[PDB]
Formats: structure tokens, C-alpha cells, sequence
């Protein structure tokens, strides 16, 4: 039949073709010989630091393409506007070895990039994104008010809205703006005597750096990291996030009483900032996102994972149930009392968040409406599926294609 | 090339070295990953009318024998060289071969020992292997199967096991099991396009009765099995009910799970796949081991196109089934799942959970390291289908890749 990949859906039996991957124009890991599907951060889409100013060749080949899409997306492919903007790239890349993007153009490059986002399942949301254009910003003391607008927007007492900050982009053999922190709230994690870690784990090496630049570290499991920014060819500077700003919410179970003791919580906004941005070979090294949570990554990564706070167990005891053997499924019974306690504290709290089992939902909503309008949808079948609970949703029995589709958001990294 | 693999849990990496030894294309390439697709889209196993290509085929056996003197020692001994004298004398004059029983042993376990989705591989090297190459009808198909299922219930006490019929032979039809397991129940397409009993098995089942089966109208009837000799029509051949043995589902806590009158079969006997030693092929050659508690409670018995049983479980448990937040799938299928290993355990039928499993398969993982320098893994069939973060497995990265002996999949003999 179609030489394109043939996609099925075995809950309905349904069949769709993916004619979209003809499209990308980057490898991915996998070769006929083996998958690497598997893999968190394969070396390939890795934005390793390239000082040198890219080859104009390939640089301008790339904004052609982002050009031609910008132009095909409002429906002036082929017109004088789009012919003259091409030569506009191409000689601006002439004379300066770059080139720029009109506000327009880095609105649909962000939404795209988010849209060809193969591991987010929220991408029904897509089309509605608040883009911040903060390409003016000259100084790490104005990348903080920008965050710092985009969290009060963001964050809308609760009725979160989706968002993106954008800071300048790199330049030729200049220093990168940079945000050193993986997301702008994060909970500090200290190394102990013992060699435990009280907080969470995940920020043990972000938290000594804000020591090692005169953070005064407290003591607790949920204290707020500072921000460590970064402008060009400058130490990073730090900067204390104002309370009143960062919505967090204390947990509670609707019916376990004693759920509430356990002082656990978690704050209202996913916003990660350490990724890269890449729109027609352009990269934005600094451009902090953010939607709204899926129950699961508190409730069952950040909470349960044996690597972060890891309290299956406490809960367990708390519950009453036999740690001491597997086929109790006690392990299981708490993961669900604890993803429940999250929908319900948030849901409690007026703080905007969605269930597994909605996400998903909406997620294969996504797929038809992707299928219609580009023929297929880049998606990794291991992150789209939730972590409890996998084949009782609906992705779970839908084969997905993957591959890398540009603009994109891009591991880097780390500054330090 | 040789892909660092790292276990994010707790920061260990190893390295892949294993892979280089593929010499079968996967469904992948680096302009898209197809690693999500159940089924192949060429990768198939196409007709067998004409020999396969000699110098194709002698490459392949030369490899296997080549595996099996290594793997007793032996490599370079006079025997090596001259049973790959053997084999070479065979395919040159007949254009195939066949195997030594003590080949066909160790390539059943390495096939089972290679299969990427398989997360119980650390029983590898248990497997009773019942030689039926000496079959030449579909009565003796029958009688063989009842051995198996006899040996390999063991009252409860399940024994890995696999029967190994005729291998596959140019221009002349293969010999088939219809049913894509020896326990099977049935499933009725009646008035409305529902379905009563198993909605996975409606095929099987008209079959069943177009070739003579006179059906029955339960929820979990036991179908019979269509042997197939070569270019033979398939024969009906109902299993003795004693042979079966099944397990009634109960609750530890709740009273009213017995009511909803649901059950499973002790033995997980696959029977449509094919197996592939040295080149020759194998398409009927059903395999047994035992259970994983999720394929029952979860799979079978939770997924929408099964029994979908979880909204009936949800109002018996009087859950709020008005929206998804309360998470009353999340909670029945836990519920479900405690069942199907309380009542196997009570019954005193081998079965293992979720949690003992992967653990076992990372203690597998780091035992294949050492021996072969990797392990081919398929990490969205070695997650089980809930709690998936919740086990080791589901750190840990992996790398997939076919490595040869191994069970592929084959076309419906229809
Ligand atoms: C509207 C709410 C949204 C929800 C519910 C959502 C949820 C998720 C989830 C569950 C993941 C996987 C997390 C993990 O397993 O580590 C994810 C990944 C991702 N999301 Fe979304 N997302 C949303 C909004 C956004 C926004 C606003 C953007 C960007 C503009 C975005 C970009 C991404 C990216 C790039 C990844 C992949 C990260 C990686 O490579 O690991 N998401 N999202
Ligand atoms: C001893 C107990 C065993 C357990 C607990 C076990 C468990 C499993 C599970 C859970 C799967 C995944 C099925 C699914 O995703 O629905 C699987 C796949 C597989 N197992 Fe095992 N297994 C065992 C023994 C065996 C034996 C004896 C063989 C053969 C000699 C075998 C061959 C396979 C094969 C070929 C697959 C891959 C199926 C495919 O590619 O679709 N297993 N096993
Ligand atoms: N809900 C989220 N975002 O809005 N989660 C989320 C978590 C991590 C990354 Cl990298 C990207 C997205
Ligand atoms: N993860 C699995 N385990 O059985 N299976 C599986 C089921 C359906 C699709 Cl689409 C992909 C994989
Ligand atoms: N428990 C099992 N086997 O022993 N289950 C099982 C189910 C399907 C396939 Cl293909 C292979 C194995
Ligand atoms: N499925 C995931 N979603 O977050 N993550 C994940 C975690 C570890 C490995 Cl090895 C592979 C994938
Ligand atoms: C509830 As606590 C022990
Ligand atoms: C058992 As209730 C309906
Ligand atoms: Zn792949």
C-alpha cells in the first residue's frame, strides 16, 4: 500500500499512514540494525555548544525551510511577500553571518515548536501559547523581571495559561543568555552526613551552585531555590523569586485524614528553562515554558520515583499495608492514594491540573486532528503513556511514529 | 555504534556490544523510530514454495553451529568441524537440512533467551523441550499438545516447556495451530455486534464452529483447537476438561468478587508464532511458561477490547465513576490485579506479580551483560501495563535489536 509508515490502533482497529515524517530533516538514534527509542538523551539532537558561527550554508538552508513554513502556514506560500523575505534572510545572512525573525515569525516558530514536541502529550493545548518576546533584554537583572511577569501571568492565581519567555538569541562568538536552573521553581536538595539527601535529589548540584554564589541555604525538604541567570560573557548573577509569587499547594487526601500530617506539597507551575529553542537554525539558549501539570508527574515521578522524595513506602505504612511483600501490590495502592491526593489538593486549591486519564484522552483528540491537518504526529510511545495505569488509557494501544521535526525545544548543555 | 546505556534509578552505564552481532534489520531507521508497532510491515515471514537461497541459508546455519559448539566448548574440535561438514553436504544436495535434537535444545532456549519482549528470560535455561519433529497428522498434533499441557501444568507447579513440531519444508504447506494459544475462550458475536466471552477470540471461535464445533454460550468456554497438517484442512479437537485447569477469581477482602463469576486458565501457552534456528523454520512450535499477574488482571481482564470488566468492578467497589479525577480505573484495576494473585496462590498455581518480575529481569539484565556483553530489550514490553515508574525497569534504557535463534511472527494459515 502507502510507502509510508502504516499506524495502528489496536483498542479500535483503526489504521492511519504517517506521511509527516517525510518531512524531517534531522536523524534520530535509531538505525535498522537496533532501536534506541529508549533512551532519554540520545547524541543527536544534543545542542552541544558550537562557538563558531554555523556554516552560512547549512544555516541558510534551515531558515529557508522555516521561512517556506512560516509562509505555507499563512497561506502565502510562493507570493512576493515570501520571495522577498527569503531574500531578506539570505542577505542578512550575507553580510552579518545570521539573520532575525519578525514577531510573527517567532510566535508560529514557538507554537510549531511545541506542536512537533514528540514526548508532550498536552499538545492539544498547541495552538494557545502566550509568547513573551523578550529578545530586547540586555542584562541578567532584566531576565529576572521578565521571568518574573511570566510566572504572575502564567501562574493567574490559580486558572493557569501556557507561556513562553524568549531572550535573544545566540550569537557569533558571543556569550549565551542562559538560565542555569532545569525549571524556575525548584525544591533544593542537600547532601547529607550520611550521604542521604533531605529535599529532592534530582537538585542536588543546582543547590551547591547557589551556595557556591552566596545563596544562604535553609534546611527544609521544600524550600525554593533561588534563580541563577546568566547574561552574555557574564558570571551568572542570583536572584530570590518573591513568595507571593509561587503558588504552591499543600496536599491533602479527600478521605485519609492523616494524609495532610505529612506536610508534603508541590508547587502550581511547570516551567522548564533549561531547554533550547530552535526555529530555522536560530537558537534561543534562553526560552522558559510553561503549561500546567499532569497529576502523574507529582503524584507518581516527583513523588514516588525511588530516585526523587520516594514515599511509597511512608504512605504504605501510613496505609497499613504489608511493605514486607510484593503480591500485597503496596507499592501500587499508595501510588494511587498519592496521584489521587494531588488531583484532589489541587482541584481543592482552584490550581489548574489534569488527570492521567483526560490528558490522554485529549491527547488521541490531538492525533485525529493532527492526522487530518499534517498526516501523522511525531509521538515517543514511552513518555505519552502515563507512568501507573499505562494500558488503561487510551495511548497505550495507539502505535505511534517518532521522529524530529524543526522548529524544536532541544536538550544543551549545562553552562557550568 | 556501541550505545552507552545508562539506568537513571541509580546512575550505573553500561555498553552494548551485544548488538553488533545482529544480522536482522529492525523496523527503524534514523529518520524515524517505528519501535512502538506490535507487528512488522515486511519483516514477516513470506512463503516457503521455493528453497530458500543456499549461500543465505548455509551463512545462517553455519552461525548457529557455530553457537552451539561455543556454547558446549567444543569450538574448533573435530566434531565442530566436521558436523558444519555436515550441514554444508546437506544444503548443497537437498537445499536444507535438519537439526540434532541437542541443537534444537539449545536453540529453542536461546531463541526464548533472545526474545526482546519477554521480561521472564531469567528462566532462560529452564525449558523442557519435547521434540514432535516425528509428526505426520493432526491426531498426533493432538496428542503431542495434551503432553504438553499435561507436563507443563504439573498439577499447578508450572514447568516452562515447548513442543517442537515439523519444520517448515519448500512447496509443501506447514504444519499450523490455528489458535494463537492452546487455551482459548471463545467468543460469540450475537444481536447487537456485542460480543459474549472473549472479544479477542470472535475469529477463532466461528471457525471453530464452521469446521464443526458445537459452540456453547458462557463467559469463559474453552475452545477447541484446529490442527492443521500440511495441505491438509485443520481437524477439531476438543481438549479433555480435566487438562484444563483454571483458577476461580476472589477477593482477600472483598466478599462480592466471587459473584462476578470470573476465571483464568493456569497455563499461557502461545501456539501461532515461529520459530527460526539456524535458518529453519519452525511455525508450529507452541511454548509455556507461566503467568505475570498484569496479563490477567490488567490486560485480559481491564483492556477495552477484552472483558472490560472495570466499570462493573468500579460500582460493585461504589466508586465514583461521574469523572476521571477520582481515578476509579486506577482503583479497580489494583483491586483486579490483587485478585488475580490472591486466587493463584490460594489455588496454589504458579504466578508472579509485577514488582517480582522486573526485579528478576534487572538481575537477568546484569547477568546477560557479563555473558554476551548486552541484553535486546523492548522497554514498552518489559514496563508492565500499570505501575509502570513504579518498578526498576522502567529507569533503566535499553537497546533492541533481533538476534538469531529467535520467535517471530507468522501469517494466519486463512
Ligand atoms: C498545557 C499543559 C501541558 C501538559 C499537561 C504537558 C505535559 C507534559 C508531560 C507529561 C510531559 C512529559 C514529562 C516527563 O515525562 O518528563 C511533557 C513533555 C514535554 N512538553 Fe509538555 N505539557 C504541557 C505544556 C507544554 C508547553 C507550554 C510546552 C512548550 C511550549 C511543552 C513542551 C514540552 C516538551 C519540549 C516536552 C519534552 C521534554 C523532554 O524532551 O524530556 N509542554 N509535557
Ligand atoms: C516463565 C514465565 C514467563 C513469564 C512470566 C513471561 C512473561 C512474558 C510477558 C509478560 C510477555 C509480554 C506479553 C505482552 O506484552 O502481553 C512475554 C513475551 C514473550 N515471551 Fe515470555 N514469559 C515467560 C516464559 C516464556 C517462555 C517459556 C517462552 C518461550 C520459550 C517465552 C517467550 C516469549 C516471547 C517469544 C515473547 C514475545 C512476544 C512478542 O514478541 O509479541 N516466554 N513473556
Ligand atoms: N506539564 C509540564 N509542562 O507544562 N511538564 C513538563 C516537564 C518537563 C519538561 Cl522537560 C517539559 C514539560
Ligand atoms: N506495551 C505493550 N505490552 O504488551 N504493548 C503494546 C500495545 C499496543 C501498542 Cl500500540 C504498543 C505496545
Ligand atoms: N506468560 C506468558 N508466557 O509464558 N505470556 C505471553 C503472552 C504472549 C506472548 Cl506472544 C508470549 C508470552
Ligand atoms: N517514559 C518516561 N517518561 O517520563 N521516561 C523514561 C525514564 C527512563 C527511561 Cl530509561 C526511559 C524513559
Ligand atoms: C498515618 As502516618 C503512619
Ligand atoms: C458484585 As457487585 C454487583
Ligand atoms: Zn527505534
Amino acid at each position: 500500500g502507502p510507502k509510508f509508515p502504516r499506524v495502528k490502533n489496536w483498542e479500535l482497529g483503526s489504521i492511519t499512514y504517517d506521511t509527516l515524517c517525510a518531512q524531517s530533516q534531522q536523524d534520530g538514534p535509531c538505525t535498522p540494525r537496533r532501536c534506541l527509542g529508549s533512551l532519554v538523551l540520545p547524541r543527536k539532537l544534543q545542542t552541544r555548544p558550537s562557538p563558531g558561527p554555523p556554516p552560512a550554508e547549512q544555516l541558510l538552508s534551515q531558515a529557508r525551510d522555516f521561512i517556506n513554513q512560516y509562509y505555507s502556514s499563512i497561506k502565502r506560500s510562493g507570493s512576493q511577500a515570501h520571495e522577498e523575505r527569503l531574500q531578506e534572510v539570505e542577505a542578512e545572512v550575507a553580510s552579518t553571518g545570521t539573520y532575525h525573525l519578525r514577531e510573527s515569525e517567532l510566535v508560529f516558530g514557538a507554537k510549531q515548536a511545541w506542536r512537533n514536541a514528540p514526548r508532550c502529550v498536552g499538545r492539544i493545548q498547541w495552538g494557545k501559547l502566550q509568547v513573551f518576546d523578550a529578545r530586547d533584554c540586555s542584562s541578567a537583572q532584566e531576565m529576572f523581571t521578565y521571568i518574573c511577569n511570566h510566572i504572575k501571568y502564567a501562574t493567574n492565581r490559580g486558572n493557569l495559561r501556557s507561556a513562553i519567555t524568549v531572550f535573544p538569541q545566540r550569537a557569533p562568538g558571543r556569550g549565551d543568555f542562559r538560565i542555569w536552573n532545569s525549571q524556575l521553581v525548584r525544591y533544593a536538595g542537600y547532601r547529607q552526613q550520611d550521604g542521604s539527601v533531605r529535599g529532592d535529589p534530582a537538585n542536588v548540584e543546582i543547590t551547591e551552585l547557589c551556595i557556591q554564589h552566596g545563596w544562604t541555604p535553609g534546611n527544609g525538604r521544600f524550600d525554593v531555590l533561588p534563580l541563577l541567570l546568566q547574561a552574555p560573557d557574564e558570571a551568572p548573577e542570583l536572584f530570590v523569586l518573591p513568595p507571593e509569587l509561587v503558588l504552591e499547594v499543600p496536599l491533602e487526601h479527600p478521605t485519609l485524614e492523616w494524609f495532610a500530617a505529612l506536610g508534603l506539597r508541590w508547587y502550581a507551575l511547570p516551567a522548564v528553562s533549561n531547554m533550547l529553542l530552535e526555529i530555522g537554525g536560530l537558537e534561543f539558549s534562553a526560552a522558559p515554558f510553561s503549561g500546567w501539570y499532569m497529576s502523574t508527574e507529582i503524584g507518581t515521578r516527583n513523588l514516588c520515583d525511588p530516585h526523587r522524595y520516594n514515599i511509597l513506602e511512608d504512605v504504605a505504612v501510613c496505609m497499613d499495608l504489608d511493605t514486607r511483600t510484593t503480591s500485597s501490590l503496596w507499592k501500587d495502592k499508595a501510588a494511587v492514594e498519592i496521584n489521587l491526593a494531588v488531583l484532589h489538593s489541587f482541584q481543592l486549591a482552584k490550581v489548574t491540573i489534569v488527570d492521567h486519564h483526560a490528558a490522554t484522552v485529549s491527547f488521541m483528540k490531538h492525533l485525529d486532528n493532527e492526522q487530518k491537518a499534517r498526516g501523522g504526529c511525531p509521538a515517543d510511545w514511552a513518555w505519552i503513556v502515563p507512568p501507573i495505569s499505562g494500558s488503561l488509557t487510551p495511548v497505550f494501544h495507539q502505535e505511534m511514529v517518532n521522529y524530529i521535526l524543526s522548529p524544536a525545544f532541544r536538550y544543551q548543555p549545562d553552562p557550568w
